[PDB]
């Protein structure tokens, strides 16, 4: 089967109806009459009446006006009949196509659209796309829709442009900057027809609203900064500097972030971010002496939570910093004295009635250390005596290590060092005597023996000298005890006391000398105990 | 079969070419492949290539721009074949009506055209009738032509008035009269679009000449004529008469024809008209005579050849006359003699030396009949002698009717009249006598009887006089022979001589007596010879 060729009806005639479409005919109306008749979608079916045919004829009429966006096109049969009802023609499938013409105008989505966009971006950077819906016949000029800016807000200079065809709008700047102006708005056009004047229309709005980037570092209220504490302090705040960004406020493009960049090493001062100012306070965390250093210089940067952008201030180095000139007050303290322990050497045969470098108490003021008074406090045996204007020494005894107030080979001695108010310190000095050999060999004389169970007795001297200064020593008999009695000396620090066999229970004396390493002789009357014990106890 | 449905073609599209028509397609593609093709009068006959189809898509399309006024419609046949030659479909009979716009104006088949039309008409007159060629769709607005008269010269009183439908020139007034006006021009315009300003249109010109009709009588130059010719002449022009006709000259409708209406009754004037110069000649045929009328008077007219019309000077009675008086002029003539013969009567026994009222001659001029010399020609025994100066006769001798010169009882003698001059008729008078009792009956004296043959005789007798003075006759014998004659009259002319028997052989004398009807005796002395004779001459 062949397609059937279509006649056409444009939509939207007004009249006069019954408005004439076209005329069926057959070649076989001759010879007999026939009876025209018509049906389909529009006659006998929905939409109802909307043609008939004239019996004889056969022209086709159209009742009333047709939308073709409701209807595009019917399908209908085509009838030749005769009064008895006999059909000689089989029936003609034709269709009626509504043509279309321009009775819709482009309308937009939404009234008022956004778009939004980096700041600082490149020009030619492509913003968005609007679209229109037309509902006329498709892919024909009575659909082919054309977008142009009819106005830009502020006026100029116009920073944007949009191509006719997509609908895309694009920058035309790259010198787009949210701090100049924040939001812009485009009112807008789409015109039908190809954007011919007698084109149908409507407007609507396109604001655009830039979005922010960080590109505005924060910079400090005033040009450089100074300021005033105390020495000796803790837990305060030295000042507050406040700041600016050009950016967007409470936000990590806004927030600032602070840096001691140099002065610093020790600890000293650390500084933070009021959160709810954003600005810097400067404290002190770690004390400062007056006396050391009299001025401290820092240099403070401030930067943002998020990072910077936009590349002119980024390759570049832009982190603004200023120099904070913190400036210290002096207060009049007590006297210090370190370290907490002086020494001094001196040997053990040093003589009374001398002068010897006692505590050096330093005055923080002035280094001269004078205006001080001075005063011992541990002093057992009272070997010294105070200067009480300079904290010198004098010997009141003759120095000697082996002092039974003598551990280590040194003397410990306090001093109060006090200052013309009423401060303190405390100073401890150390007295290490070297060794001289002022002493001999000692021992006890109180001696002892058994009889049917030691020939000997074992006798141990002592050099109270230092371990230098004492053994070995050296054993000599005195001829006293001329063949009665005898020594050995096996080691350098034992000696055994040997008697001959020719004893009596009775108190003997031996006279014994005792010699040192160097060689002082100590002369010693030993009284030896012969009993006829068993173990040392029974005498 | 159903007729085919068009598609449709506006003429003269501009593009863009190649255009798309229809799109033929076949049912049975689905099943295998088919391949289209078109072929008719746009294709592969003339015009050639102006269409083509895809084989595939089965798109028509066009190739070039077609005026409709060239080619109406085009009827073509698609086909479905396949690659392997099958045929699914019977051929499509379609048909691509080419739509017409208006480019093409209306025209006038010549720049000039005439009509005619004859003077003094009716108004409504249809004069003639206009038509344009306009090569656009016909029962269209593209072709619905309204004429009109742009202008008229001359420009008033417009005669004419077109209708502006149909195109027919008629008249509007019955005014129209080629002695004022011989001729009209309109010029013209016709107008397609239905004669809406934005129609298509062209100008003409429409000679209008008026046919002459005879609304002019001929009239002569003259108020009134006079002339004059001889008495007693013949075949002579008297005068000339020129005449004036308005109408169209040398035509049925100025052509004149003369006719005499009154005064001519005897016969003595013709008149005929001129060919060379369409003038009046007045002839003489018959001869005037002075002393009878001096001056004759003409009635005479004057009227076409055609007949006249328009009905105001035809049915109304105007055909113009005027009154000829012609003057006839004297003649000096001879004498004439009218009736040729006079008779008179007198007795026959008139007296000699008598005188008679003779023959007159009348001279023309003067009737006194003096001027004249008679003369007589032809009398014989001189009875008379006539009186040279009028005309009288004398009796010469005594007249006598039983003259031997005279024949009938009447006498014959002419006589000659002369004028003054030398002219000279000829006249004859005839004498009719009146009878008188004059003579007797007279016979012979020579009679002849014989004797035993004959016993009497006849005698006759002859009276010169007339019947009437004449027989019956009467015989009277003297008595001288007492009883031996005797005569007796049977008739009133007979006489028989009877003798009696005592008779002897002589020559006898017998006085006769014999009287005419009044009673005049005469006697007569016969002298009788009785001899026995037998022949009539043998004695
Ligand atoms: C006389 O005064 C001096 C003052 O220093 C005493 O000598 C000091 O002895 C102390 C205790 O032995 C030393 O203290 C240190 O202690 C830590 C742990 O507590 C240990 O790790 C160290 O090795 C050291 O022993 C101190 O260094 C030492 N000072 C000096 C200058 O020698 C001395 O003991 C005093 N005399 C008497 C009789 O007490
Ligand atoms: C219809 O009539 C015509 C008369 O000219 C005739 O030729 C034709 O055959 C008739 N129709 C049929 C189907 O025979
Ligand atoms: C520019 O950018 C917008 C959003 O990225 C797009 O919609 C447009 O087509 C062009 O790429
Ligand atoms: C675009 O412009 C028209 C002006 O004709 C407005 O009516 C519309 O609302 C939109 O602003
Ligand atoms: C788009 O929307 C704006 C409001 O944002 C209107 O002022 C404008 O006329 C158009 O309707
Ligand atoms: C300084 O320091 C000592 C302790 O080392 C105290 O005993 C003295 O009284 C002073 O306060
Ligand atoms: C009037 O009459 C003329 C003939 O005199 C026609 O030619 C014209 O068409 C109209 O009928
Ligand atoms: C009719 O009249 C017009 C005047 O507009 C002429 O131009 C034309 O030639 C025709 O004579
Ligand atoms: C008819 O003819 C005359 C000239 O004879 C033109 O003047 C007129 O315009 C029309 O062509
Ligand atoms: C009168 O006279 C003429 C001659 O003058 C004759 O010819 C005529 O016959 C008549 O006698
Ligand atoms: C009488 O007779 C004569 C001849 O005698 C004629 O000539 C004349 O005319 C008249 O008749
Ligand atoms: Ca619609
Ligand atoms: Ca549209
Ligand atoms: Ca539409
Ligand atoms: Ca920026
Ligand atoms: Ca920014
Ligand atoms: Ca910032
Ligand atoms: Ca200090
Ligand atoms: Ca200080
Ligand atoms: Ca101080
Ligand atoms: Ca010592
Ligand atoms: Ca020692
Ligand atoms: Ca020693
Ligand atoms: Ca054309
Ligand atoms: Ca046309
Ligand atoms: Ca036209
Ligand atoms: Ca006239
Ligand atoms: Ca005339
Ligand atoms: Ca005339
Ligand atoms: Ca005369
Ligand atoms: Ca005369
Ligand atoms: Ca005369
Ligand atoms: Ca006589
Ligand atoms: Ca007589
Ligand atoms: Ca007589």
């Amino acid at each position: 089967r062949w397609a059937p060729i279509p006649a056409s009806l444009m939509e939207n005639s007004l009249g006069p109806f019954p408005q004439h479409v076209q005329q069926i005919q057959s070649d076989a109306a001759q010879n007999y009459t026939i009876f025209y008749s018509i049906s389909g979608p529009g006659v006998d079916k929905e939409p109802f009446n909307l043609f008939y045919i004239e019996k004889d004829t056969g022209d086709i009429f159209c009742t009333r006006s047709i939308d073709r966006e409701k209807y595009e096109q019917f399908a209908l049969y085509g009838y030749a009949t005769t009064a008895d009802g006999y059909a000689p023609e089989y029936p003609l499938p034709l269709i009626i196509k509504i043509e279309d013409d321009n009775d819709n105008a482009p309308y937009f989505e939404h009234r008022v659209t956004i778009f939004t966009v980096p700041e600082n971006c490149r020009s030619g950077t492509s913003v968005g796309k609007v679209t229109a819906t037309d509902l006329d016949e498709p892919d024909t000029l009575h659909t082919r829709l054309k977008y142009k800016i009819l106005q830009q807000i502020p006026d100029h200079p116009k920073h944007f442009s949009i191509h006719p065809d997509t609908g895309v709008i694009t920058t035309t700047t790259p010198f787009l900057d949210r701090e100049k102006c924040d939001t812009y708005q485009l009112i807008m056009e789409v015109r039908d027809m190809g954007g011919q004047p007698f084109g149908l229309f409507n407007t609507g709005t396109i604001t655009i609203s830039l979005e922010d980037e960080n590109d505005n570092p924060p910079s400090f209220t005033e040009t450089s900064y100074v300021t005033e504490v105390e020495e000796n302090r803790i837990d305060v705040e030295i000042l507050r500097m406040k700041v600016q960004d050009q950016d967007l406020p409470n936000t990590p493009h806004s927030k600032a972030v602070y840096k001691i960049l140099q002065g610093n090493e020790n600890g000293n001062f650390i500084i933070s971010t009021d959160p709810n100012t954003n600005e810097g306070v400067l404290c002190v965390v770690k004390p400062l002496n007056y006396e050391v250093n009299r001025q401290v210089i820092l240099q403070v940067g401030v930067i943002n939570e998020a990072q910077f952008s936009k590349a002119a201030s980024s390759q570049t180095p832009t982190m603004c910093t200023t120099t904070v000139t913190v400036k210290i007050i002096d207060s009049d303290e007590g006297p210090e004295c370190h370290p907490p322990v002086k020494v001094i050497q001196s040997q053990d045969g040093f003589p009374a009635g001398q002068e010897l470098l006692g505590y050096k108490a330093l005055d923080p003021e002035i280094s001269s250390g004078e205006g001080l008074r001075y005063q011992k406090l541990g002093d057992e045996d009272n070997w010294f005596e105070i200067n009480q204007h300079t904290g010198d020494l004098r010997t009141l005894k003759v120095l000697d290590r082996e002092s039974k107030f003598v551990k280590n080979n040194q003397y410990n001695i306090s001093v109060v060092a006090v200052d013309a108010v009423g401060r303190s310190c405390t100073g401890t000095l150390v007295v290490h005597l070297d060794d001289y050999n002022d002493h001999a060999p000692q021992i006890d004389k109180e001696v002892t023996i058994c009889q049917n169970n030691e020939d000997f007795a074992v006798l141990k001297p002592v050099d109270p000298d230092g371990p230098e200064n004492g053994p070995p020593f050296q054993f000599f008999l005195d001829n006293s005890a001329s063949k009665n009695w005898n020594i050995e000396e096996k080691d350098g620090k034992t000696a055994i006391l040997r008697q001959r066999q020719n004893l009596d229970y009775n108190y003997y004396s031996v006279p014994i000398q005792i010699k040192d390493r160097h060689g002082l002789v100590a002369t010693h009357m030993l009284t030896v105990r012969v009993c006829d014990c068993s173990t040392p106890s029974e005498c």
